């Protein structure tokens, strides 16, 4: 056992007994208290807990780190994604593309970049479960009329045609087994749906990744991300020169506001992170990296918060003119505004816009263990097609009102969302109520999937 | 790392911050009522608030046991202990007694029994450091005027007599390094005070102990009592048959109320009832049990009729189980001992830690669990040993003060605590500053000091 884990462990349990003394002393006082002595007091309440509370935090980061746990973490984060890509590299890449299984995706989806980007997730881990080569189709895309590998690098390096004996439509794994070239939908009526999608994780790395990060499912998810959003040199070269030009440093949170909720909900977050941030490390000015499409909340964040720095993309052009002619002017925009989120050491932001979603899974490319670097002001995280999000109970309630549901341990709960003030909302799949319940009384259920895992590319 | 050890830190992050998302909403919700309303909430708000916080609790003892965590700790503290006490028992029992330095300690404290112990502690603990063998002197002990030995075994057993060739009262030890057989007196006047008093440990210790221990001080404390309290044959069986005929049996939690400042029994039982809820989380509780010693004997009655669910266990016995024994020891030796004993062996100890009695309890459950030092909870002083050097901390996080009553700090300031008001203030000196006053307890930290004791290689 380590020392310091030893000391770090008892000063997290004696702070929350401290915590626990202050509570129950400042609220028997808060009873006794009316109208405008009470407001005093209840802020100044609150002022004391949150120091109080981030001093927990705190210890509990060093706890996570101490006695060479960062390290192994570390490793053994960099050994499962280095696993993962090296089997993504071995099936994209057969050594005869004439008679290689293929799954077709067409990135021609009604929709925007964040939301076509997923399109080809979704029909990357489907090629990923069914052991078919991913070919991808994106002429006339809305981006970049050239194509997908105008801005990318491609899929593969060896399997980019879609010749084949037999092409047909999706319509099973086990139809389809003699279908060479398999032709894949959007998820929005794919049928029948197959087990490899989120927020399932393959099996075979299920007991790795439980021990290594927070939320496996986007673990699972941002590999099929890391993979695709590999830069083209110039494109490459243009991030560089944007990080030199906007000055992106760190400390830095990125801020995505999607336009409804005002550029104070999202920054009483940011100030509370760096409040987090300021107790392990030096906060030498406090940057956000501000990605909205409301052309006039620059200027209303600057000037309401003078003390902060903002650093966003305002650019009319890529650094070479050339670049321009390739890709529409919108799409340099949306992927400058994902890599700066993604590179932030905290997201605070909207999980219902796909650009936050897309910025947080890229995140979990970059950290060991980033599944809490958020907070979302609405929906949890989500992957659009996903199967239901299912908890367990692990503590009984018994409902105080009617909007809340019973709980006994082993229910299964269904969450629709997390209001962030203690409750969540979901439905009671052993009653059919629909309510809202305690946050802390129920855990996740990590949903598994029989993945191919791929021996051969070793 | 191990799994469980990753979820159940994570369960903590995340159970804190949930946490702190339903303080924010409550709070904010608490500043929009008035009368009945504001009291039935902050009411449910706190019922809402135990159980949670029990939670994070039970996940952090969880942790501390995960992965071979609680083996390791158990073989570490009996390493500890059979360390310490091979150390103490080769210094006891010198080859030639005649020719061995040696440290005369007279039990006859003008004090009660708990007092009278600690003295031999504090005697014990000096004659440690300067390498003389303890001689206990105890006749016309008022407890047992047949002496210390009548109940528990002698501190040597081939060095007991006083024997040397030169004699004198403590004068320091630098002075008393060519006198053989020096008397100590009373910590209350003894001058000069030699470094190996508590709250200090032996350095060659230090790192082991606060791996394993949350309160190294009262583990070296408790090495000692361990040591003095080997008890006699017939005492052991009188125990034995004490636990047999008071239906002693865990879970148990410890209650000691001395009332010659006055207490009302509710005030130990809120904190009683709190860690069973608590341990409720872990193991199923057949039975609240609680072993209740004091001095008030009214009590007894009033804690049963208000407490009906609670199986309240005490001492009532008028003699030993074997009569013979009764004409050696004074009457109230019999009720000291076993109350000290079964508090001692429960799970969770409410007191007052101003009494003698409770700390020896404390003391000596030390020596029964790896880590027992958070298994108590004391209704006014924090730890401490009669006539210790001054118990410091050191301030972590800086603090400005929003009352008068309130002292501010800075990081590594030395603050000299007086004590813990249990209500996340406590109550010292910032020695920097001279003030005194409150600060929030979680804004220092336990300052550790160190001893160059001997270590006595020879034992091994």
């Amino acid at each position: 056992l380590g020392k310091d884990h030893e000391i770090l462990r008892r000063r997290i349990e004696n702070g929350a007994k401290e915590l626990w003394f202050f509570l129950q002393s400042e609220l028997k006082k808060l009873k006794n208290l009316e109208g405008n002595e009470l407001q005093r007091h209840a802020d100044e309440f609150l002022l004391d807990l949150g120091h109080h509370e981030r001093s927990i935090m705190t210890d509990l980061y060093y706890l996570s780190q101490t006695d060479g746990a960062g390290d192994w973490r570390e490793k053994e984060a960099k050994d499962l994604t280095e696993l993962v890509q090296r089997r993504i590299t071995y099936l994209q890449n057969p050594k005869d593309c004439s008679k290689a299984k293929k799954l077709v995706c067409n990135i021609n989806k009604g929709c925007g970049y964040g939301c076509q980007l997923h399109h080809v997730v979704y029909c990357f881990m489907i090629a990923y479960g069914t052991q078919r080569t991913l070919i991808l189709e994106s002429q006339n895309w809305r981006y970049a009329t050239g194509g997908w590998e105008t801005v990318f690098r491609p899929v593969s390096e060896t399997c980019t045609d879609r010749s084949g004996i037999s092409t047909g439509h999706w319509s099973g794994e086990v139809k389809d087994k003699n279908v060479q070239v398999v032709e894949l939908p959007i998820v929005d009526s794919l049928h029948p749906r197959p087990p490899y999608l989120p927020l399932a994780v393959p099996e075979d790395l299920a007991d790795r990744l439980v021990r290594v990060h927070g939320d496996p499912a986007v673990w699972w998810v941002s590999q099929f991300v890391k993979y695709l959003i590999r830069p083209q040199p110039w494109l490459e070269k243009e991030i560089e020169e944007a990080t030199k030009k906007l000055g992106f440093k760190h400390p830095v949170i990125g801020v995505h506001v999607r336009r409804f909720h005002p550029i104070e909900e999202y920054m009483v977050h940011v100030e509370e992170h760096f409040q987090l941030l300021a107790r392990r490390m030096q906060v030498d000015k406090k940057r956000v990296y501000l990605a909205t499409d409301d052309p006039s909340l620059l200027k209303e964040a600057k000037t309401k918060y003078p003390n902060y720095e903002f650093i966003s993309d305002n650019s009319i052009s890529w650094s070479a003119g050339l670049h321009n002619r390739y890709t529409e002017n919108s799409l340099r925009g949306v992927i400058l505004d994902i890599h700066f989120l993604s590179q932030a050491d905290f997201l605070v932001c909207t999980f219902s816009s796909q650009v936050c979603r897309v910025a947080y899974e890229i995140m979990q490319t970059l950290h060991p263990d980033a599944s809490a670097n958020f907070h979302s002001l609405d929906d949890i995280y989500y992957f659009g097609g996903q199967n239901a999000h299912n908890q367990i109970a692990i503590y009984a309630h018994q409902p105080r009102t009617a909007d809340e549901i019973p709980m006994e341990p082993g229910d299964i709960i269904g969450v629709a969302g997390n209001h962030w003030d203690g409750y969540s909302k979901g439905v009671n799949r052993k009653l059919g109520r629909t309510g809202l319940y305690p946050s802390y009384k129920v855990r996740e259920k990590i949903e598994t999937v029989k993945y191919p895992t791929y021996p051969e590319a070793e």
